[PDB]
């Protein structure tokens, strides 16, 4: 009965009824632009939908190219995924081995339970430094920069000390806008790193899942081999199409929310909590078990959703009201 | 000696485009459009807030929906899921199971997809009838099987499957061509836990480009599936698109009449002729052709620029709109 091996082996499915106030999955707080998703619907073709269509087709490429701003990289550097999560999950089917280090990204755990992966958990350090590792070729690293649920900046030296060990270096750029530095131009030294991005957090398109991932052309030509080859939809492809046509306005939305949670990060000093440097669209607050529940119970009530890690809470950048409504609740507590 | 990308290269098939003719019947697509004021009905619909949600996949709604075209009284919520495309299912299926069984000819992305993932398969051929062949299976292997089969088209019996259940296998049924056929085997699950029945909106509903796939079992594989899948793996426009077309499902009925009505004129012209043809009951026909003759008409049929589908024994040719049907007429009896 493997169906009963699953049920052990591999983590529960649930849906969960969203609160009133939801800031616990890292979603950008603004709807996707009316004016653009007018633009989709004239952009689309009906006789277009009944074909398998070409997942990436070559603008979406050439546009993500465009927004990458290289000198170096082409069209064989890049391809797409059904959302980040599964440019992971393919990934974790190609290599031997994964890596990761908790506190990480908590897909990484489950998408390995899922698909029985051979995988190894080392913790990061008290500093939230890379630890001291056995890894080589045949492995997969997976480095959230900015990190998952942290949202701190692993040091250039960090990341490059994994990619000299010749161990394949998968970095999660998940949440890049908010932060402005990619490692991207690491590729033009090593062989051995792939960049995973999304459209994701910063252009609200976390329902169409549209992910990228940017690597040597040995890479992608085996990436694109063992994922499924119509993998992204026609529309979905449309939608994050447009989205880089008009990027002013996710700018726009983007400097409020980087605003807005340093705005944050200070309020939460001056109150005396110890709070991580993060560079996500996410504050994390460390707190212990029992005044974190506590805390928890009352916005239950309040309706108000954030997410519980073992050492805290991360809670999401949403809109003024949001945001000042979570301050004074940490403020009485 | 060798890194892990160089063992995908050499254990995994290349990723490959493919260029459209002019008149393209070789994916086994609808040939009409998925319909104008369905997709303004979509665009209404719409709501842009939810776009930038992790967004429920299936939602609710979908599934209730997915339900009612079933029309049985005996399943639940528990005993649906979806897929990106039935493509996704059979994949995570692959990962599912200890091994994976099949019987050519049979769908090309079996073998892929085993592949590519590594899964450990077997691949028994069919008998010179068609038949399922005597195999050694049990509880740890998936077996998949087509029903109608593609390339064929042609319908196994009830006994074929039901001996299969009766070894403790668990049994894929690729339902892809089941609007065209017209008659399922989902009331078998009120007997075996031990099925899958795969579905899909992409040849039917003229949806192959938003990828939507559904799996009808038990409670407990679902909950298997449902673990190892990706959680958000049907966007949000996809489902919204697959709704209104359950709303509106007299024109693909209408769609599918036409369909089928010209497959069987199709087959009745081909055996007047003097081909050897299956009994398909999918969107399309197969024919019979000997190596060489068959590669004669592949060059006649570039040269016109038709693209159809090239199988070890034959040709699988899709079911297009009157005027490309009676082109393929033509070109098989001039021939
Ligand atoms: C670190 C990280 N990586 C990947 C993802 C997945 O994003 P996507 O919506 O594009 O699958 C997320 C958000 N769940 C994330 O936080
Ligand atoms: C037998 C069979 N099963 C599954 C599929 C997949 O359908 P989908 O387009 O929804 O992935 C197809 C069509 N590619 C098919 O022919």
């Amino acid at each position: 009965n493997p169906l009963d091996l699953i049920a052990k082996r591999a983590y529960p499915y649930e849906t969960e009824k969203r609160d009133k106030t939801y800031l616990a999955l890292n979603e950008n707080p603004f709807p996707f632009p009316e004016d653009l998703v007018d633009e989709v619907f004239r952009r689309l073709n009906s006789d277009a939908l009944r074909i398998y269509y070409d997942s990436p087709d070559e603008e979406l490429i050439e546009k993500i190219l465009s927004y990458l701003d290289t000198d170096f990289l082409s069209k064989n550097n890049v391809s797409v995924g059904n959302g980040a999560d599964e440019i992971i999950y393919v990934m974790m089917l190609m290599f031997d081995r994964s890596v990761f280090f908790p506190p990480t990204y908590s897909c990484y755990r489950i998408f390995a339970k899922a698909v029985g992966a051979k995988f190894l958990e080392v913790p990061l350090t008290k500093d939230l430094r890379i630890p001291e590792v056995n890894v080589g070729e045949g492995d997969v690293v997976f480095i959230p920069n900015p990190n998952n649920p942290t949202g701190h900046v692993f040091e250039r030296e960090e990341i490059e000390r994994i990619l000299k060990t010749g161990a394949f270096v998968a970095l999660d750029e998940a949440y890049y806008e908010f932060h402005g530095e990619s490692y991207v131009d690491f590729l033009k030294k090593y062989e051995n790193l792939a960049v995973i991005r999304t459209f994701s957090k910063a252009f609200s398109l976390a329902a169409q899942r549209v992910g990228y991932v940017v690597a040597s052309e040995k890479f992608i030509d085996a990436y694109n081999r063992v994922r499924l080859p119509f993998n992204v939809s026609y529309v979905s492809q449309m939608f994050a199409k447009v989205a880089l046509d008009h990027r002013e306005i996710f700018e726009e939305r983007t400097k409020f929310i980087v605003e807005e949670r340093e705005r944050m990060k200070s309020a939460l000093r001056e109150m005396g909590y110890r709070i991580t440097d993060s560079r996500g669209n996410f504050v994390f607050v460390f707190m212990e078990k029992e005044e974190k529940e506590r805390l928890l119970e009352h916005l239950r009530t309040k309706n108000v959703a954030v997410r519980s890690f073992r050492e805290g809470v991360r809670i999401t950048i949403g809109k003024r009201e949001e945001n000042d409504m979570i301050l004074r609740e940490l403020e009485v507590f």
